[PDB]
């Protein structure tokens, strides 16, 4: 679960930037 | 301007994890 959250976490700035 | 922006950019993925 740990392991997926910061995958997904990681990614989350590239939506930010919209 | 927009250099500087990028290389900032490259960071955002460790704020995000952390």
């Amino acid at each position: 679960a740990g392991a997926l959250a910061q995958a997904a976490a990681a990614a989350a700035p590239l939506a930010a930037q919209x």
